[PDB]
C-alpha cells in the first residue's frame, strides 16, 4: 500500500511524478491518508517537518476531490514567489489532465474567467478576495476543497490574520449551510504545540508526526569545539586552512566533500562581506595564488535589466555567492536557481530565504543568534535549519548556530526551545475586516446570526467586542440599520469588493474625493499618487536628494505637490535641521516620485544611484503598488466612478511591469517583462497582433541585440535559450489572440 | 445609343435601375457622357434643371471608373441628410457588386477600414479630412475619382471653402505629379453663369444644358390674377372656397385634381399658423361639418421619442402638415417620407427644405418674397422652384410667388433674375488653412513650390497675401522655418490631423491646457464643457430661466464653472437689467448644461419645456457638438495627450445618441438610437454580445411595450414592422461580431 501506483491516479500524473523523482510514500503519508473517513468529505489537519513531503499527501487528496466530484479547489500558499512556484508545478503536473490550474498571485490575473478554472494556486490576500466574491453572488457550489499551507502563520503575523477569517467565513458557511462535506479543508503546519485545538477548530481529525528523509543533528559552536543539541560535545572542531569563529573552515569542509553550505547571516552588508571573504579564500587555498556550466550563470545575469551586481562579478565564477533581499527578483531566482543544479556550494543569504522556495543543502550555518538587534525568532530558526539535507543523496542534516561569550545562552533556548503555539490576534483591525465581509455579502444579517458567526471565529473555539465592531462601522456609514438588521451601503459594498481594510478605505475615500474638485493630467503622478500603497519600511528616504528631487521637478510636479497638501516652505528643508498624517504624505509623495520613472522605463541601475534605493527595495514596492491601483480601480466601480476607473484602468498593468502605454498590448504575452517588449517594440512590431504573425527568424535578431547558450531568463522557467524564447513568443501570441476570441 | 442596357452596366445594377423607375436616357445625358474624351481619365463639369437626372451621369462615370480601373471613388455631398440618403441609395444599387460603400457624415465613422470600402459617400467637413489623412501617409494611389454635389456651394458660404481647397488640393497633386489621368474629378451644379471659368479651373471639358423633363411656368400673382414670367397674364385666378391672397385656395384647386403641393413660409411659427388653417379649412369645406395609410402616419410619430407634435395632432390625418427645422430629426424624415407616398399632400415648409432631399410636387407655393426681414435669395429660389412638376407624371410644373404692394418689384426681379457667379471667398481664415493643410501634409515645403501651389487656387484661375499666411502661422509656432524650408510642428500636426481651423485651434490650444492643473471627474461637465462647439445661433438664451439654472445645480456643477472661468456674481444677474470672449464663456457654459442632461437620456420632451428650446435646435447640436469631441479627441493624440483622449474617447458617442456609458456597446447595432437600447437594456441583455444570442421571440414582446403595422421607424430605412425591426437587430449583431474578429 506503500506505493503511488496502487493507489487511484492517472497514469500520466503517475508518470510525471516519476519524471519528479517521487515514488516511495513513506508511512506518515499513508497514514494521513488512511485517517480512517478523512477522504470523503471531512477536513483534515497534520504536521510534519519541513523535508517530511508534506506536500504529497495535499496533492493525493486535492486529485481524488477532483476527479472523484468536480468542483473548483484552492490552494492557499504564503507568499508570492511561493505561490508561483506551486503554480508552476502544478502545471507541470497537471498538463494532459484538464485540470486547468492558474493563480492569483497580486498584481497578475487570469485571462480565464474562475469558471473555467480547476484549481487556483492563490496567495492569501487575494484568496481572501476570490473568496469574497464566490460569497458575494451565491457561486459556492463551485468551491469544492480549500487547500492552506502553513496554518500556523494565522497567528501574529500581516497576513495570517486574513487567512484566519477566510476559514472561520468557509467554516461557518458550511455549518450554517447544514441547518460528506461540501468544502474540505486539508492544511499543512510544522510542530505546532496546540494543533488539536486547531484540529478542533474545524473540527477536523489529527495526525501529528515527526518523521524526517534524514536525521537532522543540530549543534553549537565553543571556540574550536562543536556542542549537540542537549550540551554535549560531538566532534572536537579543526581548523584546515584559513587566512575563533573560522566561519570560513565550516564551507571548506563541506566543499572538499564535495556537497553545498547556506551560510544565513543578520543583514544584507554581511552578506555582500562574508560572500567576499570565502571567494578571496578560494583562491589561496585551492590554487595557491561545473566550470563551463557556472559561466553561464554568469552569462544569464550579464544581461539582466540591471546588469551584473559588482560584488556577484568577483565571487559567482567560484561556487560562493549571495543572496539576499536588496538583489533582484530575477537576479534572485537565478542564484537559487544555480543552487538547485549545485552550481554554486556557498550561498550567503539572510532570513528572507527562511521562508522561501524549497532549498537543499547538506550544511546550514547561522552566524549569530542576533538578527536585527533582537534575538532570532524560534519558527524562523526551525525553517532555517529544516533545510540541512538533500532527501536521497546526504546522510545526515548538520545545522550550526554560532554564538560567543555571554551570547550562548540565548542560542541554546533556540536549540532545546519549542515554537510559540498560535494565537488569534482578534477594537482590533482583524476582526472589523471580518464582521464586514460577512454582513455586506449578506450572508448573516440579524445580531443572533451574526453572533453565531462570532462562535464560529478562532477566538472562540479557542475556550463583548464584537457588538463594539458594528458601533464603529455604523458610526462611519459603513453599515446601515434597520428593523436589528444591518444593510450595506454603497462604501460598505466597496470596501468588500476591493478587498481593503475598513480604516485604510476610510482615507482612501476621503483622499480620492480630495480629488473631486482638482485634477491634473499632463502627468501620471497625481494618478500615480493615489495608487502608492503607503511608506511603509520600503527604503531608508534621504531628504538632501529630496532637495535635488524638489528643485529639478518641472513646473507640473510640483504642482501635483500643492494639490495633495506637500508644503514647498517644508520639503526636504527643516528635516535636515531635526504631524504624523503630513508625514505619511511627502513621503507617500516620495514613493510617488520613484514610481514616476518605474513607468517610464528609467533603468534600474540609474534609478538606484538616482533614488538611492536599490532594486530590491524598488521592487518591493512596484509590485505592491500593482495590487494597489489593482483595489483603488475596483474601489471606483463599486462606488460609481467611471471617470477614474478609465485613468487607473491600465495603471495596474504599467506598474507591473514598470511598461509605458504602448506597450500595453503586447506584455500580454509572458516572455516579455520590461525589456523583451521594448526591443521588440523598436522593431516595428507595435501590438500583439502582428507579434503573432510576425517571422519566426525575423524576431530571433531583434532579440540578439540590444544586450545590457541558455541565456535568455524566463519567469519561472529559468533560463531559455535565445531560439526556444523567441519561437515561443509567437507560439504563445498564437494562442493568446485564439483564445480570447 | 439612348438606352441604359445598351451602355456597358452590370446586370444587377441595371435590373435595380428598372426596379427604381429609370429606363430612359435623356439626350443632353448621353451627350454629356460622350463629350468626347471625358470617360477615360479627364475630369469633367456639367450643369442641368435640378430635376434633369443630374445623379444619372456620375453614376455612370463612378461605375465606368471602379469596374475598369479598382480605385476608391470619393462622393461629396453638401449635407448630412442628403448624404445618408445618398449613401443609402448607392448600397441598395451596389449590395451584390462586391463595392462596399459607406459614408463619413459628421459624427458616424465606418467600423470597416477605407481600404476595405470603395466608394466613400462622404460630407464636405469630413470629405476634407480624409483626403488630408490620405495625403498625409502618402496612400493617394487608392484614389481614382472625386465626385461633387453641387459646385456651385464654393461660393460665399460656410463649407464651400472646404470643398474648394479640398478640390484645389487635388487638382495641385495631379499636376505635381505629372512633372488618363490618375484622379477625375466629375461635378454637378446649377445654371451657373461662369462654369466656364470654374471649368478652366480643373481644365475640365463643359457641357451645359436646360433640358427639363417637364416645363415649368413660373407666376406671379397680383389679388385676384395671376401673371406669367415676363409681365404677361395666362390666367385669371378665381376663388373656389374660403372662410385677396387667399393661400388656402392655391391648395384646394390642385387638391381636387389629386396632386400634392409644397407651401414655403418664412418662419416656423408662420409654418404651424397655415399649417393648423389649411386643415381647419378641410373640415367645412369637405364635410360641411388613403386614409388607413395616414392612420399609420399618425402611430409612427406616436411612439417617437418626443411623442406627437400638438399642432400635427389637429393637422395630420388629412394631408396638411407642416414640417421646418424646429422640427425633430426623426419627425422630419416621416412627414418627408408620407410626401413621397403621397399620404400628405401640403406642406408648410420653411427654407431649409430647399437644400434637402429630392422632394417633387405638382405646384409648389411661396408665401412672402421677404425671407427673415430680408428678400429672398435667387439660389434659393431656384432650388425652392425646381421641385415644381413629378417626372413620368405631372405633365406640367407650377411655382407661384405671392408679392404685395410695393414689394412685387423685388419679387419680379427674382423671375427675371439669374442666380449670381461663384466667389471665391479668399488674411483670411480660408487661406490660412488652405497654406497650413500642404505644408503640414509635406507636400510642398519651399516657397516656390507653395507660390506653385497659390497659382493653382480659384482666386489665380480667375485672372501678395499668400506669404502673409506663412507668416501668421510662423508667429503662432503652428509652423517652423528652417533653411526657407518650413517644417510641421507638435501643434501644426494637431491641427491639421484633427481638421480644425487653425483660428479655433489656438484657444482650444490654450483652453485646453488650462485643464493643465484644474480638473474635475464627478460630472460630466467639464469634459463635455471641453467639446461644446460655441454657441453659434444654436438658440435663443433665456436669462431667467439660467438664474433657475444656477441655483438648483449641484455643489459640484458650480464648481465647474469656477474652474473655467465663469463668475457667480455675473451669471445671468446683470444681463437682466441690460467681454467678446468672457460672453462667449457662459453662452458656451450653458451649451455645456444641456448636453450634460442629453448624455443622461433625459427625454427631449422634458429637455424642451426646461431648457426652452425644441427639439429641433437641440439635436441641430448634439450631432454638432459629436463631430466636436470627434476633432478634440483626434487633437489631442497628436499632442500626445492620452490622459484625456481616454476621457474623451467615449463622448463622441455618447453625444451621437445620446446614451450613458452603458449602452456604448449596445448603440453599435444601428437600429436602437436613444429607447430602443435602454428597453433592451432593462431586459437584461447589457452587451451586444448576448443580444446577438438573444431569443429572436423573446426580443419582440421587450420592444412591444415602452410606448410613450411598421410603427418602428428606423434610420433610413423609413417605418419598419415589429416583427422586422426586432428579426434585424439579432441579424445584424450577428455579422457585427462576426466581422469584428
Ligand atoms: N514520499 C516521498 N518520497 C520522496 N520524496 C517525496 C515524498 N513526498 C514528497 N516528496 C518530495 O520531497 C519533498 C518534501 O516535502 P516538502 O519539503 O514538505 O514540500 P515543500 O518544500 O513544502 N514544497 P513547496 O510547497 O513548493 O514549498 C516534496 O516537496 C516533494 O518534492
Ligand atoms: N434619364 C432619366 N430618366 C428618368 N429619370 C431619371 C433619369 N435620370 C435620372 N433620373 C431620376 O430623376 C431624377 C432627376 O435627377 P436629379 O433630380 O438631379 O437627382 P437628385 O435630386 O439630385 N438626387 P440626390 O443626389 O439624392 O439629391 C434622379 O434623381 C433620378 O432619380
Amino acid at each position: 500500500k506503500l506505493l503511488l501506483a496502487n493507489w487511484g491516479l492517472p497514469k500520466a500524473v503517475l508518470e510525471k511524478y516519476h519524471s519528479f523523482g517521487v515514488k516511495k510514500m513513506f508511512e506518515w503519508q499513508a497514514e494521513c491518508l488512511l485517517l480512517g473517513q478523512v477522504l470523503e468529505g471531512k477536513n483534515l489537519v497534520y504536521s510534519a517537518p519541513t523535508s517530511a513531503g508534506k506536500t504529497l499527501v495535499a496533492e493525493l487528496l486535492i486529485l481524488k476531490r477532483v476527479l472523484e466530484m468536480r468542483k473548483k479547489a484552492l490552494f492557499i500558499l504564503p507568499f508570492v514567489s511561493v505561490a508561483k512556484e506551486k503554480k508552476y508545478y502544478l502545471q507541470s503536473l497537471f498538463q494532459e489532465v484538464g485540470i486547468k490550474v492558474d493563480g492569483y498571485m497580486g498584481s497578475t490575473s487570469p485571462s480565464r474567467h474562475f469558471s473555467s478554472l480547476d484549481i487556483a494556486v492563490c496567495t492569501i490576500e487575494r484568496a481572501n478576495g476570490l473568496i469574497n466574491r464566490l460569497i458575494e453572488e451565491n457561486k459556492m457550489d463551485l468551491l469544492g476543497m480549500v487547500v492552506v499551507d502553513e496554518l500556523h502563520m494565522l497567528g501574529d503575523s500581516h497576513r495570517g490574520y486574513l487567512l484566519e477569517l477566510l476559514l472561520t467565513k468557509i467554516c461557518y458557511i458550511t455549518r450554517k449551510s447544514a441547518s460528506s462535506n461540501a468544502v474540505q479543508i486539508v492544511g499543512m503546519s510544522a510542530t505546532l504545540p496546540n494543533l488539536e485545538l486547531v484540529a478542533s477548530w474545524l473540527n477536523a481529525e489529527l495526525y501529528h508526526t515527526d518523521f524526517r528523509p534524514v536525521p537532522l543533528l543540530e549543534s553549537v559552536k565553543v571556540g574550536n569545539s562543536i556542542y549537540d543539541s542537549s550540551m554535549k560535545l560531538v566532534r572536537e572542531f579543526e581548523p584546515m586552512l584559513q587566512v575563533e569563529d573560522h566561519v570560513v573552515s565550516l564551507c571548506y569542509e563541506t566543499i572538499c566533500d564535495n556537497h553545498s553550505v547556506l551560510l544565513f547571516c543578520p543583514s544584507k552588508k554581511w552578506c555582500e562581506k562574508l560572500a567576499d571573504i570565502i571567494a578571496r579564500e578560494f583562491y589561496n587555498l585551492h590554487h595557491q595564488a561545473e566550470q563551463k556550466e557556472l559561466l553561464e550563470v554568469m552569462d544569464q545575469l550579464r544581461r539582466l535589466p540591471s546588469g551584473l551586481d559588482s560584488v556577484l562579478q568577483k565571487t559567482v565564477p567560484w561556487g560562493v555567492a549571495f543572496h539576499h533581499a536588496g538583489l533582484t527578483f530575477e537576479e534572485r531566482d537565478i542564484i537559487e536557481g544555480a543552487f538547485r543544479q549545485g552550481l554554486i556550494r556557498v550561498l550567503a543569504a539572510t532570513s528572507t530565504l527562511s521562508s522561501g522556495v524549497n532549498l537543499p543543502a547538506r550544511r546550514v550555518i547561522i552566524r549569530t543568534p542576533i538578527f536585527g538587534g533582537r534575538p532570532l525568532d524560534i519558527l524562523t530558526y526551525k525553517q532555517m535549519v529544516g533545510r540541512a539535507g538533500r532527501k536521497g543523496v546526504d546522510t545526515v542534516g548538520e545545522s550550526i548556530l554560532i554564538c560567543k561569550n555571554s551570547e550562548k545562552s540565548k542560542g541554546i533556548a533556540l536549540l532545546q526551545g519549542s515554537l510559540k503555539p498560535v494565537r488569534s490576534c482578534l477594537v482590533t483591525g482583524s476582526m472589523i475586516r471580518a464582521i464586514l465581509e460577512i454582513i455586506v455579502g449578506g450572508v448573516a444579517s440579524t445580531s443572533q446570526d451574526m453572533h453565531t458567526y462570532a462562535a464560529c471565529t478562532f477566538l472562540a473555539a479557542s475556550m463583548g467586542a464584537i457588538e463594539a465592531c458594528v458601533m464603529w462601522l455604523l458610526e462611519n456609514e459603513f453599515i446601515q440599520s434597520t428593523e436589528k438588521v444591518y444593510h450595506p451601503t454603497h462604501l460598505g459594498s466597496a470596501t468588500l469588493s476591493s478587498s481593503l481594510s475598513p480604516a485604510d478605505t476610510l482615507d482612501i475615500f476621503a483622499d480620492l474625493q480630495r480629488a473631486m474638485k482638482g485634477f491634473v493630467l499632463e502627468n501620471d503622478l497625481h494618478i500615480l499618487y493615489l495608487v502608492t500603497p503607503m511608506f511603509e519600511d520600503w527604503t531608508t528616504i534621504d531628504w538632501y536628494r529630496f532637495f535635488c528631487l524638489w528643485e529639478k521637478l518641472p513646473t507640473s510636479m510640483k504642482r501635483v505637490a500643492e494639490l495633495v497638501g506637500v508644503e514647498e516652505g517644508f520639503l526636504a528643508r527643516c528635516v535636515k535641521g531635526k504631524q504624523h498624517r503630513q508625514m505619511a504624505i511627502h513621503k507617500r509623495f516620495f514613493t510617488s516620485l520613484v514610481l514616476l520613472d518605474l513607468i517610464s522605463e528609467v533603468p534600474l541601475r540609474e534609478i538606484n544611484q538616482k533614488y538611492g534605493c536599490n532594486r530590491g527595495q524598488i521592487q518591493s514596492l512596484q509590485q505592491s503598488a500593482a495590487v494597489y491601483a489593482g483595489m483603488i480601480t475596483v474601489f471606483s466601480n463599486r462606488l460609481g466612478w467611471h471617470n477614474m476607473e478609465l485613468l487607473l484602468s491600465q495603471f495596474q498593468k504599467r506598474l507591473t511591469f514598470g511598461i509605458q502605454r504602448e506597450l500595453c498590448d503586447l506584455v500580454r504575452v509572458s516572455l516579455l517583462n520590461a525589456q523583451r517588449a521594448r526591443v521588440l517594440y523598436a522593431s516595428g512590431f507595435h501590438t500583439v497582433a502582428d507579434l503573432a504573425r510576425a517571422n519566426i527568424v525575423e524576431v530571433e535578431v531583434i532579440l540578439k541585440n540590444a544586450v545590457p547558450m541558455r541565456t535568455i531568463w524566463v519567469t519561472g522557467r529559468k533560463g531559455l535559450t535565445e531560439r526556444e524564447a523567441a519561437a515561443l513568443i509567437v507560439e504563445e501570441a498564437r494562442m493568446i489572440l485564439q483564445q480570447d476570441l
